[PDB]
């Protein structure tokens, strides 16, 4: 099996001739001890690199490049798993600095490579990094046929969020939404989870089938990070009255490409999604900042201090579902805030 | 003012060197009469084109280029708002056929330009067409500061989707959703709307502030299209029992780059978003496919047969708002389907 890695990279520090040449030197040298090949390119503070060789050798090389101080946003563009005949056998790493040389046919292609990457950097921010990992794994996400997979759906939102949008100016509101979103996304990803949607102030994420505990943990930390943010903010910041509401549900969902021909997403779709959505909806009524289904509770390895709440039902297998929260110091501090939903408005009046 | 335009197009039908010569010949001569300049390129069924000249003139040229049969997936990667000096003044439309020329420098450049567009085509699918429209105007989306807009928020979902998921296979479930999403996206964009989000089987979209009347019309047109779909689908097709509920709301919104730093989107936020989303849910209870807020009714020009429905609220500001619908041949046909939605599972079992 022969691999083919292609990627883009940004210059973290403005590199000069001596530094650029040094990168080109080591590359051709080390590749000879591993038989591996490829081509290096350069333009307006951007790197372009193709690589060919053995899967175990090639994967070790890419890992090393990710540690360099002058490298930021190392995005793999294509990864061919099985290759019969290498497209670059006569070379090792023939560096091509287009920043220096200017010809006739190259001049238009130069502008092209600048605008193409520029645009590719703009899309990168608006695309779900879940698809980028798929490309890097060596698969076209559009080619993925939908599958039946059991998962834990996470659904959260900002408590009495409408009062922020009603009182505060448009700029102040979005910074608070984004703040919350960037917090919620961070904790979930690091816990091996995936944020897949947003709607107003809603966040919708998912974790593995067995990842019940990792999900419970993620919700507790979201509350935790918000507790610090409620106090540690200065007197005259809306971030003081920021509270979350979280819902979790386990079940079999359909994950794949779901949307119009124009725009789609590699997300989940199932009954569990709505089960979570509706459970979270109940956090303001149950006065518990965290709410989850009995299936989540049973799927847990750890023996958490679970609270049982007045069971309610909707769709599914027609049968009723049991609602559970967790009795913790963090939950107690956050579950009381749902009855402070009228004391938050008093604060937002002054600002 | 002067304008520069860079875009990526796809080869519709297989074209040979002789047909590519014509594209170059006709363009360059028209360019000299226009005064405008540029470069055209060829690759693995991909076009690349820079175009520089007077604003109106360039637009009138791009307009014809947007109507040529040889094209597909035409996305202008960049649009330079006000240009001071052009970058190809000595050559008007100098074509470059990379399929015919094989050189030392250009061979690895070709593979790179190909993979950059290949990966760019995939990112294009997972992105809001709004950001692509934003780019074409000139400005960058990631640099748009949030603003106070007044807009009609549309919200819709598949009626008794819960039953479709359980009975039909994964491949089949997914298609029904997408099929529904295309129907909504088509008719929404046509009437001036912008589908901003998907969430499981929900569609969030928005029409402009004064375009309330058109926003109502699209909702009617969506039901109308689904009627046709149901009436004409063969035996065994789930499209026979495919119903939709629609919730509209008018009022101020906060448009902007909402999300994390790992993933963001240019969408809506505010009061209206939630109102609209709540009214769509109420359609299942109030058994009326089309449902809208009090503000939508007051902003309507044409005299529709407005049916008043049971006034209520959830969260909001504890205040109840007048909830309406329409008494039309289509509304009355689709509204009933919500009451008989309780026994649509029988047909879905039959497959
Ligand atoms: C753009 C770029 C390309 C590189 N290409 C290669 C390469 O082809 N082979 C290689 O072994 N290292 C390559 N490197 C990584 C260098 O070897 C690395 O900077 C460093 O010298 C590794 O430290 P070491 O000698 O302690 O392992 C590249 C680095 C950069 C910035
Ligand atoms: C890839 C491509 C690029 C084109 N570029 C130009 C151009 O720069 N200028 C132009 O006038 N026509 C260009 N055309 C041709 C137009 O699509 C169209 O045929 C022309 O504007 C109308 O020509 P006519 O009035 O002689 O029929 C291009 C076509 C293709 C397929």
């Amino acid at each position: 099996h022969m691999k083919r890695l292609t990627y883009i990279s940004k210059f973290s520090r403005p590199l000069s001739g001596d530094e650029i040449e040094a990168i080109g030197r080591i590359s051709s040298q080390k590749n000879q001890q591993a038989n591996v090949t490829g081509v290096l390119l350069c333009l307006d503070g951007i790197f372009f690199q193709i690589l060919e060789g053995e899967a175990e050798k090639i994967d070790r090389i890419y890992e090393r490049i990710l540690a360099d101080e002058r490298h930021t946003d190392i995005l793999c563009l294509k990864s061919e798993v099985e290759v019969q005949e290498r497209m670059f056998p006569d070379w090792s790493m023939q560096t091509i600095n287009l920043d220096e040389n200017t010809d006739f046919l190259i001049r238009p292609i130069k502008v092209l490579l600048q605008t193409l990457t520029e645009s590719h950097r703009i899309l990168e921010k608006y695309t779900q990094p879940s698809i980028f990992k798929i490309i890097s794994q060596g698969t076209n996400p559009l080619n993925i046929r939908p599958k039946a997979v059991e998962k834990i759906v996470f659904f959260s939102d900002i408590v009495s969020f409408s009062t922020f949008a009603e009182k505060l100016p448009v700029e102040e509101v979005v910074s608070v939404v984004n703040s919350y979103f960037s917090v919620c996304t961070a904790i979930i990803t690091r816990q091996g989870g995936e944020v897949t949607k947003f709607i107003g102030d809603c966040v919708m994420a998912y974790f593995d089938g067995d990842c019940a505990d990792q999900a419970i943990q993620a919700s507790l930390d979201i509350l935790m990070e918000l507790e610090i943010l409620r106090n540690s903010a200065p007197e005259g910041s809306p971030l003081r009255v920021l509270y979350s509401g979280i819902g979790l549900a386990k079940g079999k969902v359909i994950e794949g490409n779901i949307g119009s021909e124009l725009k789609r997403d590699y997300t989940i779709l199932g009954d569990a999604v709505n089960v979570a959505a509706r459970l979270e909806a109940l956090t303001r009524q149950l006065s518990q900042a965290l709410v989850f289904s009995s299936e989540v509770k049973n799927s847990a390895t750890k023996s958490w201090n679970f609270i049982w709440l007045t069971d309610s039902e909707l769709k599914g297998k027609s049968e009723s579902i049991d609602i559970y929260s967790i009795d913790n110091e963090m939950t107690r501090k956050s579950s009381g805030g749902l009855e402070i939903a009228r004391n938050i408005g008093h604060y937002l009046e002054r600002v």
